[PDB]
């Protein structure tokens, strides 16, 4: 019934995630993601209300997509002999942080801040529904160009949110803190701010601040490009070397840099369209 019930298009891209096609759900003419993962390629799991051996993404996907947000969402899934199939939301017309990166290099502060907002207003309704992403990165957010939306993707390295030591991680390494570098060990939400300092950097400097895992280490923040100081001090306060020097969402979110920001529509119509 996955075969009937969506129209396939092409293939949007593959990777670490599996293989996400272009799709449309026949019954409306939803647009829709479609994600084939091999069975094999899956170490994590978990189990569901009634019980059934699914992969933790599917745990984890179920528990944010309650509701609207800046989360894709799941909308259904299917398991096969060797894989499964998540039908995923496809914004229309869409593009990935990373490519907009790209082609436009280093954004405008405006434009930077509604982004950035909206990224932590997802973070905190994963962290609510008890998900931890632990993937946090340009590549992992979708922009729905029209309405100036952004949503967040790829919960494939997530895991249940708690209140005790992580020692395993298998998300980006340039985007990880110094404290698992260092220790193979961290907690989740102050690693998350640590991810998010990397990701504002990026936003308005058109690249990521550290290659290598010294400079990581090291936490020395080099601006290559014109940064408002606010900008700065907010990036150098969420790049802190130690993680209870980080601060938490509700401290970012009063920061000075964060005030005044745009709407997702005004967004797009100054920014988007
Ligand atoms: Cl339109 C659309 C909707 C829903 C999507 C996805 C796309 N993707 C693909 C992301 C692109 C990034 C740029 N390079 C190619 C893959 C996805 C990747 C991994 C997990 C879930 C995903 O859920």
């Amino acid at each position: 019934p996955l075969e009937s019930q969506y129209q396939v298009g092409p293939l949007l891209g593959s990777g670490g995630f599996g293989s996400v096609y272009s799709g449309i759900r026949v019954s409306d003419n939803l647009p829709v993601a479609i994600k084939h993962v091999e069975k094999d390629r899956i170490s994590d799991w978990g189990e569901l209300p009634n019980g059934t051996r699914v992969p933790m993404e599917v745990v984890l996907l179920k528990k944010v997509s309650s509701g609207f947000s800046g989360v894709i969402r799941l909308l259904d899934w299917f398991e096969r002999p060797d894989s499964f199939v998540l039908i995923l939301e496809r914004p229309e017309p869409v593009q990935d942080l990373f490519d907009f990166i790209t082609e436009r290099g280093a954004l405008q502060e405006e434009l930077a801040r509604s982004f950035f907002w909206q990224v932590l207003e997802a973070v905190r309704h994963c962290h609510n529904c008890g998900v931890l992403h632990r993937d946090i990165k340009d590549e992992n957010i979708l922009i729905d160009l029209n309405r100036g939306e952004l949503k967040l993707i790829d919960f494939g390295s997530g895991a249940l949110l708690k209140d005790t030591v992580y020692t395993d991680f298998d998300g980006t390494r340039v985007y990880s803190p110094p404290e698992w570098i260092r220790y193979h060990r961290y907690h989740g939400r102050s690693a998350a701010v640590w991810s998010l300092g990397i990701l504002l950097y990026d936003m308005v400097c058109g690249d990521i601040p550290f290659e290598h895992d010294e400079e990581i280490i090291r936490g020395q923040v080099f601006f290559r490009q014109r940064v408002s100081s606010e900008c700065q001090h907010l990036i150098r306060w969420c790049l802190a070397l130690r993680p209870s020097d980080r601060p938490t969402f509700e401290e970012i979110q009063n920061h000075p840099w964060m005030q005044d920001v745009l709407l997702p529509q005004e967004t797009a119509e100054i920014h988007l369209h």
